[PDB]
């Protein structure tokens, strides 16, 4: 129920093909001069958004009657469906437990007199994955009002069927797009091990600058001694190379395919290591591709219910499609971020046991790993939040819980990238609670 | 024994992907606006 | 090169409201501010941005 | 030179190692290539790059 529709609705003519040029050429547009109806094509040839009742040219008061209705229809799919680990019935959280290595002690027999029953607890990280996604898809099909817009049985079932697949494409796209958030989340949080690829410190000849880095760092994830510096928990894990999946920009696969794979007499020496999955590219700035284990994804299903209900007063159906999922990310798995643009110096600081239960008057050793791009060796300042005058931490992160506290402490590892500004602090944190001590009361000395 | 804590524990982040999603109607992030539960994926999902 | 305001056609009830969204075609690696506007309304009938 | 510098410094590094591995695994070994200047020799299956 419209009027005054201009036919140039969303049109920003960068140049008017006719009046700026074709009438006035003397130039490259000369091949359109021998066409005579080029102005009728330049008016309505790019599609018309809003229909208009156009009268017939010879007989006015005859309407010009739409005479072919095609119905476009596409099916979308999640390429990342193979990163799902099945269904969780009966439960909400997931417990992910990882014991890692310990530090060797020097053999000393003199100190061994008092330390036979000394108790040194393991280094255990735990990780919890809550059910995140709980959403549904809503879709009405008024079966009776749509019979207006069709005159063919056959276009009516080819339009009702598309609204069916409109649900099944909507669900599968957000299933693609939620899992693509988890990469852009994890990078925003600083949790990706940043590796630059587009900083070629060499001379000219850096066409394979990214291939040499994405085949070295792919190999570094699989050394049998493991490494500390590819997790976001700083634990000594390892990949087995058959589980290394590489989610890559489509811009970047052609950089490989053209600059490297053609002119490669032996392509096995220059393919990317591990399984390659092309996406369109990530939302994050400068992030080109991401190499991960198969264990890095903690994606789980809970529901897939299609329900429906009929309205007798509105003569319609609602369709509800509930997808409940557990969309999560293992911080224990290696996950390398191949980035291009300019990055911070320090992306993450990892304080080591992450949680503690230290008795009043007790003490606790802390360690801060520093996830740093180019290794300026940033100095670490330890700090305690929520204490009293007593509780302080000093030097190489040694907490001294006072006898006079009961407060849940926050132990910080402050790294300053910044300068005379509102500077750039990279603060990692841990949480210490406090057991009470009957520490004999009163005063001393 | 732990009685009150935030869930963004330790995380020092470059850009915040709640203000990256909502406060960029421009580009690079409009694919994440039609998500309904994007808060409990972006502020939990790391673990 | 183009700004695509997405639904392109609304039949909004008098009093009711409607959600619009605009796709900006950046041909470069930047982000460009969108300013929403409603012309031809009564006193009232505003678009809030966004 | 430095085996990140150019693709010539990569190649020359590939030249010097196939040279050296041949010099090691010549029979009639050298008093070069060890720290006692013992006239020893080595085998190809024994070399570990």
């Amino acid at each position: 129920t419209f009027n005054d529709v201009k036919t140039s609705l969303g049109i920003t003519e960068s140049y008017d093909i006719v009046n700026a040029i074709r009438n006035s050429q003397g130039d490259n547009f000369k091949s359109y001069v021998p066409l005579a109806t080029a102005n009728n094509v330049a008016e309505v040839g790019a599609g018309i958004l809003i229909n208009q009742t156009v009268q017939n040219d010879f007989i006015t008061s005859l309407v010009d009657r739409i005479g072919l209705v095609v119905i476009r229809q596409v099916s979308l799919n999640n390429p990342l469906k193979k990163f799902k680990k099945g269904q969780i019935p009966l439960g909400r959280t997931i417990e992910e437990i990882y014991t890692d290595i310990t530090k060797e002690k020097q053999y000393d027999a003199e100190e061994a007199e008092q330390k036979v029953f000394e108790r040194e607890m393991p280094n255990v990280k735990t990780l919890f994955h809550e059910r995140n996604r709980q959403g549904f898809y809503h879709q009405t099909i008024q079966d009776d009002s749509l019979k207006t817009a069709f005159v063919s049985w056959g276009n009516f079932e080819s339009f009702v069927s598309s609204i069916i697949n409109a649900i099944y494409n909507s669900a599968e796209v957000d299933e693609y797009e939620y899992m693509k958030l988890l990469v852009d989340n994890y990078y925003s949080k600083g949790l990706f091990t940043t590796v630059k690829i587009d900083e070629p410190t060499s001379s000219t000849g850096a066409l394979t600058e990214f291939v040499k880095k994405m085949r070295a760092t792919a190999r570094k994830l699989t050394l049998p001694q493991g490494s500390r510096d590819w997790n976001s928990m700083a634990v000594r894990t390892r990949s087995y190379m058959e589980d290394l999946h590489l989610i890559i920009d489509a811009d970047l696969e052609a950089e490989l395919d053209v600059d490297v794979l053609a002119k490669a007499f032996n392509m096995n020496r220059t393919d990317f290591l591990g399984n390659v999955t092309v996406i369109d590219g990530f939302a994050s700035t400068g992030l080109e591709a991401v190499l991960v284990d198969k264990d890095w994804f903690m994606v789980y299903d809970n529901l897939h219910k299609m329900e429906t209900v009929r309205n007798p007063r509105g003569l319609y159906w609602n369709y509800y499609y509930h997808v409940w999922q557990t969309l999560s990310v293992s911080r224990f798995a290696n996950a390398v971020a191949f980035v291009s643009g300019d990055v911070p110096a320090v992306t993450q600081v990892i304080v080591s046991p992450n949680i503690a239960a230290v008795k009043q008057g007790g003490q606790q050793q802390f360690t801060a790993y520093v996830r740093a791009t180019n290794a300026k060796d940033h100095k670490v300042v330890w700090s305690v939040e929520g204490g009293s005058t007593g509780t302080a931490i000093t030097g190489d992160g040694l907490l001294s819980v006072s006898g006079n506290e009961d407060n849940q402490l926050t132990v910080k590892a402050t790294v300053d990238i910044g300068t005379e500004d509102k500077p750039k602090l990279v603060v990692g944190e841990a949480v210490v609670s406090i057991r009470p001590n009957n520490a004999s009361g009163g005063a001393q000395a």
